[PDB]
């Protein structure tokens, strides 16, 4: 094993320019953490070794902007741009299609940048390693470059210098589209004022209006002063030998640096002598809801240096008390009392920060209600100081955090890594946070000796702290439109600022980027893996299928799930009233909340927290895999556990489906005022997906219940619930529901667990299919397929689709675009070929058009399962031409002007994604809900090896050329002229 080979490191070794300083078993996560510095610039190094083919590399540079331009958000952007060993255009985006990656991506915090990427493949993790170092100590860092990732000066038709200059950029639509979401306006704010001293009084990300300050030069200097090594962290995991990477890193990057001493530090925030209060104001939601109905109010505190570990680890788990579910007491004060709708964003603990905090509050509050909400955290916190936490939510507390540590993700190294970063940034020692048994042991040590500890810590950290935080904000109704009006001013001072030079030199470059931005040019001096690099055929998935309970059949697929049980149940809504449809995902997200049997709701939420890791139900159209117009509908409820509460948790599923409380009516109430915050609170960050949504609803029988369940129809329905006056209408749909899902009439079920924990899970699982009753569909035309378990499935013979489209006008600074195109399933032939089409127009035309012409976050193409053919745009100034853009990636498809080299990096590309690790508990989950046995998955494997360039041209013509297939269309974003004068476009 590799953590046990990482044990024979001693203290003192050299290694490539290293030293080892500490050598950690840490059991409780199966691995063994190993402690460097480079000798010669002092860069730390952290290597976790654990069996674990996924490998990750990152590496961190603590950035401290001193305003709101977003430098560091732009420089991060920047030098994926092109470096010293790789000067060609875009190396990073190049080699997401050059490698078999489980993830490339970086990302930029308050006060660091993260660049991780992982890999299964040895040779790819070298590869990207190679380019990682080069792009981050040795960036090109062009001018032009610069202009397309953070802002520039352009003509609206760059070949005209007689057209009006605009501002364009990436990252600037990326800010404008992340602070569209009003909880990330208030979660700025927030920070900015509660840490105004110093770098986190700033926007790290840019503020919109501020980004046009940053210079190229302001660009340089910031990459000179952070991007050294010294002002590194230094990170790698798995199961790859460490030798290699540590050779690689010296002697490719940090052998040509000597030690410095960055001047990047953050200083302690200066506690406040006594508390403050501001006021801010958002965007309206896209319901025109009335402002005095929607005041956000929460009140923060101050908490120590992060890098102090336990007393971190004592006031994470102390907010986790005060705030999670509906038995913590900030819940019961604020939220069940009809205050608000749902907590204030950020909630809780927040350790990003060199200093944390806590911060609590309600978003969704009557404008008369807020000192009233102000008086309750306070009286709150006197009530805790003075009665302390009931001592079984303290054991429901350390057993949800047994499940975290146990359950097996497929992106440790990935969480590992972006875990430790603030703690990291500060000189902490990230290896303490790993040690997860020695941090619960004393915690419940410090309970053991001083039945007052967290009462005495209430006190100290938020009563008698006067660096406290009072932040509200309003919407108001013209936000962007001032916003716009504010850049369109500071867009006209800096035109008229320009001379007759300038004005040449905006017009000569702007063209010499769109020709940079067109031209062919050769990648070879990239790394890169081949076709052949791809496995041929894939393991086996071994699973055992029971009837149980009589007919019911059940899967079960033996794991390495670390003492942990994964439970399904799939139910069909064949029965249902379709004028029920609408109301199932509301039953669903309530069902597991409401109370069972002798638990009320309060009960039930601390039995689910002590013996469970959660407990959900979801609703589920599930596409044919051969049939367009056939589906499956269904409702699936999910659980897992450990081993030894196996038991419990089936006990809970038995009262769920046989006594839920929907006589619950109060409790019901705030659940849905939550949930359609929640929905409604979740469009501009979903924006693309809602666009899809919608546009393909009339393509698929599918789809249209899609929109039903998830959709924008969803969301509505939501809001409109959350308005009643008299909610019992609704409550009383509820019964009509259970009685046509929760029973064993038309249901399947799984089991994931270890070999040795199967035995028992059978005894649980058939007791629970006894426990619920037994004993025709509203569908004419029902087909059963079974399953290579016999589904009854859902077929519409007679449906035709339909073009339509629609623009939902939101009060947003940024647009959303869907196009949706029905083309053939999953086991048609096309089908492979299709899906390599979506990733070759999305690498070789979308990419480029609409997000580094067009200036959007993001654009490209998919293919679902389902057969529909997307194209979309993510953050998008543009909607008509983005349109025109989906148009031609079409008639470029057509024209077959890809080479063999392109089709061969859609492959890679496609298997990097089809190809990614599964969990022990998501094992079989292929088979149990889309019935995709591995023959079909091989076969389907097989057709996308054979893909080739006369295939693609001639479905690119089959299917996406104009009038061959159905099309439908959707935009989310503002007001445009153009689409609210064409008849065609309803909108919304
Ligand atoms: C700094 C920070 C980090 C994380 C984080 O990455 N995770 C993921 C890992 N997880 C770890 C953990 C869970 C419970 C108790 C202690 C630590 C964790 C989970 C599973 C394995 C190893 C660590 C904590 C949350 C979440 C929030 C914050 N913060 O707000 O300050
Ligand atoms: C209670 C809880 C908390 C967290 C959590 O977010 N963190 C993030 C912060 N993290 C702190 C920490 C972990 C290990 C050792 C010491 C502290 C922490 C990590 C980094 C900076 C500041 C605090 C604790 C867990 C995740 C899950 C659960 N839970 O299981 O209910
Ligand atoms: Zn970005």
């Amino acid at each position: 094993a590799a953590c046990e080979r990482a044990l024979q490191y001693k203290l003192g070794d050299k290694i490539h320019g290293f030293t080892v300083n500490q050598v950690t078993s840490v059991p409780e996560l199966f691995l063994t953490a190993v402690k460097l510095t480079h000798d010669d610039t002092g860069a730390r190094y952290l290597h976790l070794a654990r069996e674990d083919t996924n490998n990750l590399f990152s590496v961190q540079f603590r950035t401290t902007p001193m305003d709101s331009t977003g430098v560091p958000h732009i420089l991060q952007h920047t030098v994926l741009c092109g470096s010293q060993k790789y000067p060609c255009r875009d190396p990073f985006f190049k080699m997401l299609n050059r490698s078999l990656s489980t993830f490339m991506n970086a990302f930029t915090a308050s006060d660091y940048t993260l660049y991780p990427f992982s890999t299964q493949n040895p040779k790819d993790f070298q590869n990207l390693l190679s380019v990682y170092l080069d792009a981050t100590f040795f960036p090109c860092l062009r001018e032009l470059d610069f202009w397309q990732e953070g802002w520039r000066l352009e003509h609206e038709n760059p070949s005209d210098p007689q057209t009006p200059l605009v501002f364009k950029g990436v990252v600037f639509n990326e800010m404008k589209g992340a602070f569209t979401d009003n909880e990330r306006i208030f979660s700025q704010h927030l920070q900015n004022r509660l840490l105004p001293d110093h770098t986190y009084s700033v926007v790290s990300g840019g503020d919109p209006l501020c980004i046009p300050e940053l210079t190229w030069e302001q660009l340089k200097q910031f990459h000179a002063t952070h991007y050294h090594p010294s002002n590194a962290r230094f990170f790698t995991y798995g199961n790859f030998p460490l030798e290699q990477h540590l050779k690689q890193i010296h002697e490719e990057a940090l052998s040509k640096f000597q030690k410095i001493e960055p001047s990047t530090v953050v200083p302690a925030q200066t506690p406040w002598d006594k508390p403050r209060e501001f006021q801010i104001t958002c965007g309206p939601d896209s319901f025109a809801t009335d402002p005095s109905k929607q005041t956000t109010v929460s009140v923060s505190f101050l908490l120590p240096d992060i890098t102090d570990t336990f007393e971190a680890f004592t006031l994470s788990l102390l907010s986790s008390l005060l705030t999670s579910g509906p038995n913590s007491p900030f819940y019961k004060a604020l939220i069940e009392s009809g205050l608000g709708t749902d907590f204030s964003p950020d909630v809780g603990y927040n350790g990003y920060t060199r200093e944390a905090y806590f911060s609590v509050g309600l978003q969704g509050i009557v404008e008369k209600d807020i000192e009233t909400v102000r008086s309750l955290i306070d009286r709150t916190i006197d009530e805790v100081v003075e009665k302390g936490f009931e001592d079984d939510r303290i054991e429901a507390l350390l057993h949800k955090i047994e499940i975290q540590m146990k359950h097996q993700s497929t992106s440790f190294g990935l969480m590992l890594t972006s875990y430790i970063a603030s703690c990291w940034n500060h000189d902490g020692d990230p290896v303490e946070l790993l040690k997860l048994g020695n941090q619960l042991a004393k915690f419940r040590q410090c309970l053991q000796e001083n039945p007052k500890f967290l009462q005495e810590k209430v006190k100290q950290y938020f009563k008698n702290n006067q660096h406290k935080l009072t932040l509200s904000m309003r919407p108001d109704d013209k936000y962007h439109e001032k916003q716009a009006q504010v850049e369109a001013t500071k867009l006209k001072q800096k035109v008229e600022a320009l001379s007759p030079g300038d004005r040449q030199q905006i017009y000569e470059k702007g063209l010499e980027l769109r020709s940079q931005q067109s031209k062919p040019q050769d990648a070879s001096c990239l790394p890169a893996l081949k076709v052949s690099d791809i496995e041929p055929t894939i393991p086996v998935t071994e699973l055992d299928v029971v009837l149980t309970a009589g007919d019911i059949p059940v899967q079960y697929c033996a794991q390495p799930t670390n003492g942990m049980v994964y439970f399904r149940a799939f139910s069909s809504l064949n029965t249902l009233p379709e004028e029920l449809r609408p109301y199932v995902p509301l039953f669903c997200s309530v069902l597991t909340k409401l109370g069972c049997g002798l638990l009320d709701y309060r009960e039930q939420a601390q039995q689910i927290e002590l013996k469970t890791g959660g407990m959900s139900a979801s609703p589920h159209v599930l596409p044919d895999d051969s049939h367009m117009d056939t589906y499956e509908q269904g409702v699936l409820f999910s659980s897992l556990c450990l081993d030894r509460n196996l038991p419990d948790m089936m006990q809970l599923w038995s009262e769920i489906f046989n006594n839920p409380c929907f006589e619950e009516e109060e409790h019901f109430k705030v659940l849905v005022k939550m949930t359609a915050q929640e929905l409604a609170n979740g469009i501009p960050d979903s924006g693309h997906l809602y666009a899809s949504i919608r546009a393909g609803r009339t393509l698929t029988p599918a789809g249209d219940l899609q929109e039903t369940f998830s959709g924008m129809d969803q969301v509505r329905l939501m809001k409109r619930i959350a308005e009643m006056t008299d909610i019992k209408p609704i409550l009383r749909k509820l019964p009509r529901i259970k009685k046509h899902l929760l029973n064993g009439d038309n249901m399947r079920c799984s089991v994931n667990a270890t070999p040795q924990q199967m035995p028992q899970t059978e005894k649980a699982v058939e007791d629970f299919l006894r426990s619920i009753g037994r004993s025709r569909p509203v569908r004419p035309h029902t087909v059963e397929k079974p399953v290579p378990v016999i589904r009854k499935l859902v077929m519409e013979p007679t449906f035709k689709p339909w073009q339509m489209k629609t623009h939902f006008l939101m009060p947003f600074p940024v647009n959303y675009v869907g196009e949706c195109i029905r083309t053939v399933p999953y086991t048609d032939p096309d089908h492979a070929s299709l899906k390599i089409l979506a990733r070759l127009m999305t690498a070789k035309f979308l990419h480029t058009e609409i997000r580094e012409k067009g200036g959007a976050y993001g654009g490209g193409a998919k293919l679902s399962h389902n057969g529909i053919f997307t194209l979309y745009s993510y953050r998008d100034p543009n909607t008509i031409e983005t349109l025109q853009s989906f148009g031609k990636a079409v008639d470029w498809a057509k024209s077959g002007k890809f080479t063999q080299q392109d089709i061969d990096e859609a492959k890679l590309s496609v298997f990097s994604t089809v190809d990614a690790p599964v969990a022990p508990s998501d094992k079989g989950m292929d088979h149990f809900l889309y019935g995709l046995s591995d023959e079909m998955k091989q076969a389907h494997r097989e057709q996308l090896f054979a893909v080739s360039h006369d295939k693609l041209l001639a479905v690119s013509d089959r299917y996406l050329g104009t009038g061959k297939s159905t099309h439908g269309l959707a935009i989310l974003g503002p007001e445009n002229p153009k689409i609210a004068k064409d008849p065609s476009w309803i909108i919304r």
